[PDB]
């Protein structure tokens, strides 16, 4: 036995939590003792039959990270006779702003959202000086640990930037979440670290509405290009963002934070604020 991984016999199944691009999360007791006094864990393993390539590379990127609000990695579970191995992390049990915001409505005010805002800011300038790019923020990868604390929480689609590069490109892109990417990579499938400031606004405005699912990113979008289009629906999605069309303000989201995230949706990469920038932003805010 080794020590210092996570034994698979050990992983006491418990509950599914969630899914992901190329594992599923389930929370596991980690009871080696045998006698209940092991913590709780989120353990991210792969789909029956997406690659363990893939999610080794997730928990090469996790492990090269500690922030207070990025999901803390705890090892790896590495499986017999096989090329298998598991992800795991610290339990979050609030699970996902997706779902949280929607039954938190009456006790989430516009202060606590503007507080997740600069951990997201904080979480993301941190991996952004790690030289990651992460390339699917959006709310239901940010995890909630309290009212007061989130996490990014997901990392399975994240890449490095090499040194002096400006962007990653991208040569599968094939679950991409478009409704929440920024223009050059839509149309050149580059990744900067302004491209994740762009996912980022898409974020915010997913916080705002609470996760409405109705106000999401997709449906409102979708109610701009028209729902039918498939193939064609990135070629309309830059057609509108070429326009200079963008989400609306959300009901109740002041101008001085709606401009906030307008400064994410410059067309130009090189036009958007940045992360430190919007953390500034934000506080100036909370008083
Ligand atoms: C689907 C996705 C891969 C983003 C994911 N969902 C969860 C999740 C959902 C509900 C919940 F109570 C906890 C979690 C959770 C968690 O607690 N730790 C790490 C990841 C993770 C997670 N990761």
């Amino acid at each position: 036995v080794d020590p210092t991984h996570f034994e698979k016999r050990f992983l006491k199944r418990i509950r599914d939590l969630g899914e992901g691009h190329f594992g599923k999360v389930e929370l596991c007791r980690y009871d080696p003792e045998g006698d209940n006094t092991g913590e709780q864990v989120a353990v991210k393993s792969l789909k029956p039959e997406n690659h363990i390539a893939d999610l080794k590379k997730e928990i090469e990127i996790l492990r090269n990270l500690y922030h207070e609000n990025i999901v803390k990695y705890k090892g790896i579970c590495t499986e017999d006779g096989g090329n298998g191995i598991k992800l795991i992390m610290e339990f979050l049990p609030s699970g996902s702003l997706k779902e949280y915001l929607p039954k938190n409505k009456n006790k989430i005010n516009l202060k606590q959202q503007l507080k997740y805002a600069v951990q997201i800011c904080k979480g993301m300038d941190y991996l952004g000086s790690r030289q990651y790019v992460h390339r699917d923020l959006a709310a239901r990868n940010v995890l909630v640990e309290s009212e007061h604390q989130v996490k990014i929480g997901d990392f399975g689609l994240t890449k490095a930037i090499e040194t002096d590069k400006e962007y990653y490109t991208v040569k599968d892109d094939r679950d991409s979440p478009v409704f929440w990417y920024a223009p050059e990579c839509l149309m050149q499938s580059k990744f900067y670290i302004a491209s994740d400031v762009w996912s980022f606004g898409v974020t915010l405005h997913e916080l705002l509405t609470y996760c409405d699912s109705d106000s999401s990113p997709m449906a409102l979008f979708l109610k701009m290009i028209g729902p039918t289009h498939g193939q064609m629906t990135v070629t309309r999605l830059v057609n509108t963002l070429k326009e200079g069309k963008r989400l609306p303000c959300p009901p109740n989201c002041p101008d001085e934070v709606y401009q906030l995230m307008r400064k994410c949706w410059e067309f130009q990469p090189s036009n958007r604020t940045s992360f430190q920038n919007l953390i500034e932003g934000f506080e100036a805010l909370l008083k």
